[PDB]
């Protein structure tokens, strides 16, 4: 009571339970929301690299409809950098993944040398670099209504400020253009974690996607992008193909009605929980801290409810990227985030998440469920998940307990690629493998404790779900109470 | 199926219903959620009024944290000027309410060069004099900006400063008075103009409550006070303050730098929730559409604001300066008409119908029996209304709280009733003006008939269709005990 | 809240429900459930048959496996005799149905003594050899005896035959169901309760008997044998209501799987918004004592609980010494067993599993229920001439009774097949003015309720009525004149 | 699906949950809810107490209503006798306690001159307190031996057969009921205030005896308050502190302090007999329905009594109302249900046993199994015992693999109770080496207790596992599960009783 949002989380209906919300109940210190920034001038230095993981930063996302493989070298190189400058204290290093964002089937313009517009649309390559108030460069071959409205730079343009390599949306280009291709197979050569492909319109583009990452990238996690009316109408076979989902709503918000994006946006979050999949909410949630240090109440609202809504990571595309206030919208992204999971009806959402789940004989899925309920009747200060591939700590997430789960693994892909899934913490563990099974068990479970003590997750008194294997498949719990 | 979500209202699970809706599934015609529109520079003018009440406006929302009383004279006569041209078709005609929104305990601006539409760009790193000499009461600008609660400040973050504009000291205890000497003048003054509802600004306490009906007195006991809640302790004592009032208000702007702006949801969506548990109405207000100012389209976080508001439930979203000051006033109505749709038929109302019965006591009122009656008909047949005769909106306000699907018709001969019926999701008033039939049963058919042919012009249902119909046996206010699932004559 | 356990009714989960059930808590006067009383040597006399409508009973059951049409002629006689000796008084007059249950395709056989292990040769069903199979089982007399045609004795001692799982072909209706059905048409029966009924096709054939005579006599399909059970979806929709006919059923499936089939059958007729009726030895015992065993009470308290809309007595009421006293027990306990259900949750469920339908009767019912439940209605008062307006309110099952109000005295008796309606027989004559002859219909549903003690003055009960001088479509919430 | 009613499990309601309900789904082999049987004439003998072993019996009660110390003592020792006669095979071994019921506050009548008086209705009865005719009662004058009786009434015998009404050191009466009058027969004042003591100087000597007998439980008649909990505890003492104490709700006084009572116990009975007499038999059943809801809420036993196959004393099947009794005490939560003259002076012992069986089996699968953990968890505390979250995990992991079984490892018997008190389909394998843990265990619905006999391996790992393979034998020749199922195994970290915290979710070896 008066934490956690607990009063709220005992009420008998969920009318109550809005009722009993406080904003005199402190969260607890972990944050459960994956957080996605977008990397840009704004953000590609070290220095701010290092204070945005610190904010809360997670996973970095380089958008490659613009930039060459060089500019996007350096900023991985300085990601690296700032990542491994924590190295030096293992119990706070901070695993950072890195997203490939593709360019994908999209209409772009072109440079300014931007402008303020209160207009020729060129197609000669000679403006390819000189748009501005009177000319703007084309990309779409395949062009030619009179053509009443064209919509550039997510639908804004009406006057405004017109920058370079700005959308234009049409509501036959290939799934994966051969651009497209080098990009991944450039991801491939860079070990990013993830790879967001834009604009993903059927089952058979992400099996493209798939054979160009190829045994070489046969771990790299594969999230469809949807965008616009075609994928949506075809979540369901989109979802079973990819390794996760993206709410673009930037796109989706230009290719369907602005009215329905909501009903797209809860949609695809709730068949990724019943599917047990990554999703990501993504797209000017915070859009007016690009030049405003403080969100709008709309933005505020935008992120809890997203959270809410049961998505696994929020995003920053621009906030970040080019804003001027970067490190306070992904630290607002944290506190808001926060705040929200605390106000999440637990009793109905675990009621409905396994009531909708299947009765299977697969040990490790029976033990994820039980520890869940476990941290439920004990309030667990961690779920702590000894995991080398990262499904372990999958099943526990699908069942969204309140308590962070703190996934322990010596993979450090898996530690990265953690962070598309809700409340996953993950920890890297440096110490060398015991030559005795149940000792090198044992040794990353007190590596885990010790990361949750100095976090601040439990203190003594506090009670933890430990989950590991029994043989040389994750099968056993184990509650034991925190020092 | 296929229409108003009704897949996703048949799942077994919320989540299964989140994983129903549909993009493709159109909604109903009908809209429930009221909208309360801030009149303004860029929403004075009769023609823009004309045309903001066709784009859905149903409540007019002036502010008098700034204005004189002539100047905010002119606006309501614009606004009756505007709404009174549609009274030559009955049928058609829509009651608008005018609301108003006090000054309050609060530390405001001034004119920018003597000008209430002129702004001026500050600039990072500025250097700013804040004044309390009232010879920059009209004369503020990028130097010098004169305040009614000197002090040398710099810009920590520029942008365009306005006249009249808010000051806030978060975590402090102010000594303001929750009623003011110029608050009296403009309850007075509302009273007066026969105002419908009163927004009193940053209500902290019940004692603030009843000193604001107190002014309204016995001539305006009738006019409904929203009490704002914009700070600490509102939210503290929101229940004795929601005891005292008619309503609320979430008026997130202030409350945002009050308190921190990530507990603001929590705000929200506890009183939404107090209020749809108490029968109240509960407005949700402030930059709901806030980029639509200057654009013509909203943001993506903007468009999930309005939607999920309303599937928290609120009975009303607010505009202020996207319809007081924007440039695309008429396309943020439209945008919260569209959205309030959407969001209707997404609502969980198989859950939502089981937990307001449910925390709802049991009582010997045959009223609030027949209004529960109604709403569990008009879901089993799934109607496309539920009508309903009231002279003081009470019956239609008992419909509301248990919040069907189908819009209500209320019918009533009293036109503050009408306006005032905006408060309350879901009721859809018409204004009768037909005479009195002397013949209680012929009068009573007289005002059912007159629901029908509102309903059938509006393609909210047509012939054939089934709507639910309630009455009374008596001539007069508190004899709704009357249920009837009849089809369209 | 001290009354008909409405703190139990208002607990969130249904063990904290169980945990409130207080044996302090009276339950109201009115009482829902139907009893079924089998006729016979013990009740046939009408000073008898007076004091069993007075102690409650709604429908006489006549059993037509014995006795010859002579004797259940005069059995019916006595019944009307009994029945229409109230009727000087309409507000203390009870409509009583008259129910025939016929012999069905039965298997049929000084005394001689089986011994166990011994060998038993088989030489009227000509046609069994085709319809059980080397190791089958084979139940003489109420299943005392067991056999395994050769036979072995696997149960032995010192009548009906019952061939368990086997499939037997013999006819729907037999020559003297044919008979006998014809003369109960010729008797103005209510009800038929059709023995043995295997399939859908079954049941049309007693249909086909019936004719057009018997167009609106309700048939009562009795299951009685694992085929029934197992076809019991196109049993019941073809029917007009259901018996778990516990008797045979116990004989035909293992006894220990009997209340499967009960809970299914009522569950599956409460989600029809169909009649069902529980059957055979709920307070066996009362044959012999004035007083039930407590799994005789539990059994009947429960049956109400699973949502039967009738109870039934058998040898309790036709041979044995405590007639009365049987009708008594079931009477108090179905009260206290309908104060005890969970009301939240049962009209919770039975309006999730309703269809979404344009109908506005439908839609008027389920809206009365529900306002009953808001002002705690002292009773549904519903004008009908079927009873079509009272069933549908029926089936989402109120807590306050349902005064069904007719001119039609087959809809009156055939009413107490519905859980809760209460049916009183208007005999006044028809008003020219419509409105008139709706409130004089609505003030005798108001005096029967006042006399019975079911509400008084100044409570608030619940009208059903139509709207124009065809269908019923009006609710109002009234208080009691 | 077709199994265990699986297809009636997945029902999104109770109403469907019902209507889905399919005899042609066989229930697991095994049977969760414990069969207490009173031991009498009738199944005193060793051969049969063998065959009531197999066909089901877990506690052997003894009423000591009747019989001397000499008596009952013999009684024991055959039920032991019968009991370790399976001890040479300890896969298909089965404890069985041994549960002594108290005489109580007990008013019985005095002696005729198997001499019996034929009452008649109508007719006259006076009731005498003079010792003269203790052994004298005839069809007039009948003796009783409680001492303030003419001034708590303004009247039952013989288990409620015979019921009286008074008409006045004396008291005339008028028979309301007709029947046979033979001697020391029970009698009931339904509602007066009775002052008779909790515990008599009887009830001492028999506790005390019990103590010497060693016996597992106690059933105390006519629990009235707390105190007389108390009164029954402090007569068992530091020496029987280990003895569970079940009080018997019998009269008006004891339901209306049920809580007070229950919190005292370590169990409840549902004394069907006695309280259909004191309170109206149309009533019984909702104070069966309360006292099972607030014992499975509390996490205590409850035990459902009396005349749940009455007619099986002289016929070899139940009636349907008996079969459905049975089959709704087990739906409504009763750990335990039990067998009076059906096993202790009926003609078919055997048979009854092993109906309660059949049926119990049958109800078990029919549970609401998805309403029922639901709520259990919801109305169950938030507590930092590491015991009471694996119990609930472990529960929660059976319903998501359909477990075979949920193995517990305790010495006291706690981690195994705190496992069924959230009520899983699966049955709890409980391994012990504590004896009176195994007997005590049948209390609890789901425990089946099974007594490890193995020598104590020099490594507590393997000693662990060697416990654990006992549990599995013992299911795979149960036919609970065979090689490949997968079964939930609950064990400790520390030797100890406490230390339950590891679940394992492991395949049959
Ligand atoms: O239920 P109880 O009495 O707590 O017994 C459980 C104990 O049994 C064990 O699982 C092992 O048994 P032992 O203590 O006999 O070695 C302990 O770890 C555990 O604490
Ligand atoms: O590409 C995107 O992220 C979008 O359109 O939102
Ligand atoms: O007054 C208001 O609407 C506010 O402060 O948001
Ligand atoms: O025929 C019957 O009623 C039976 O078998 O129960
Ligand atoms: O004593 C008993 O067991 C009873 O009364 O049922
Ligand atoms: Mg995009
Ligand atoms: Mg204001
Ligand atoms: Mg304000
Ligand atoms: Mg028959
Ligand atoms: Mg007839
Ligand atoms: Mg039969
Ligand atoms: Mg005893
Ligand atoms: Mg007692
Ligand atoms: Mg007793």
């Amino acid at each position: 009571i008066q934490t956690q949002q607990l009063h709220a989380a005992m009420a008998d209906t969920f009318l109550e339970h809005m009722c009993r919300l406080d904003i005199d109940s402190p969260p607890i210190t972990a944050r459960n929301t994956g957080i996605i920034c977008t990397i840009g001038p704004a953000s590609r230095s070290v220095e701010t690299l290092k204070e945005m993981i610190k904010s809360g930063m997670n996973v970095a996302r380089l958008n490659f409809s613009h930039g060459t493989h060089e500019y996007h070298a350096e900023t991985i190189k300085n990601v690296r950098t700032a990542t491994e400058s924590f190295a030096s204290d293992p119990i706070l290093y901070r695993p950072v993944a890195v997203a490939l964002d593709t360019k994908g089937p999209e209409i772009r313009t072109g440079l300014i040398k931007e402008v303020e517009l209160k207009l020729k649309i060129t197609l000669d390559n000679a403006y390819m670099e000189k748009c501005d108030e009177n000319i703007l460069w084309l990309d779409y071959k395949n062009i030619c209504e009179v053509g009443s409205k064209i919509y550039v730079d997510d639908g804004l343009i009406n006057g405004g400020s017109l920058g370079s390599k700005k959308g234009v949306n049409l509501p036959d280009l290939p799934a994966v253009s051969e651009k497209d291709i080098q990009d991944l197979k450039f991801g491939v050569e860079q070990d990013v974690d993830m790879v967001f492909a834009s604009f993903i319109r059927k089952a058979s583009d992400v099996h493209e996607v798939r054979k160009v990452l190829g045994e070489k990238g046969k771990n790299i996690k594969i999230i469809s992008k949807i965008e616009n009316h075609e994928g949506v109408r075809r979540f369901d076979e989109i979802l079973e193909a990819s390794d996760g989902i993206m709410v673009a709503r930037g796109d989706l918000g230009i290719e369907i009605p602005a009215e329905k994006v909501f009903l797209a946006q809860k949609m695809m979050i709730g068949r990724c929980n019943r599917a047990g999949k990554p999703v990501i909410c993504a797209t000017q949630m915070l859009e007016s801290m690009i030049k405003k240090p403080r969100p709008t109440r709309a933005e505020g609202s935008d992120v809890a409810n997203a959270v809410l809504d049961g998505a696994d990571c929020i995003m920053l595309s621009g906030e970040t990227a080019k804003g001027d206030y970067p490190l306070e919208a992904v630290r607002m992204q944290h506190l808001i985030a926060r705040e929200a999971e605390a106000a999440i009806y637990h009793l109905q959402l675990f009621e409905e998440l396994r009531r909708l789940a299947a009765i299977t004989s697969d040990p490790t899925e029976a033990t994820a469920v039980g520890a869940v309920e476990a941290s439920f009747k004990c309030c667990s200060g961690a779920i702590i998940v000894l995991t080398k591939s990262g499904r372990s700590a999958h099943q526990v997430a699908r069942y969204r307990p309140r308590a962070p789960i703190i996934a322990v693994t010596r993979n450090p892909q898996t530690a990265r690629q953690a962070h598309l899934y809700r409340g996953i913490f993950p920890v890297l563990c440096k110490d060398p493998v015991q030559e005795a099974w149940a000792e090198d068990v044992d040794l990353r479970v007190n590596f885990a404790m010790n990361v949750g003590k100095a976090r601040g997750f439990f203190k003594k008194g506090d009670v933890v779900i430990v989950l590991t294997g029994w043989r040389p498949f994750t099968n056993t719990m184990r509650v034991v109470p925190v020092p």
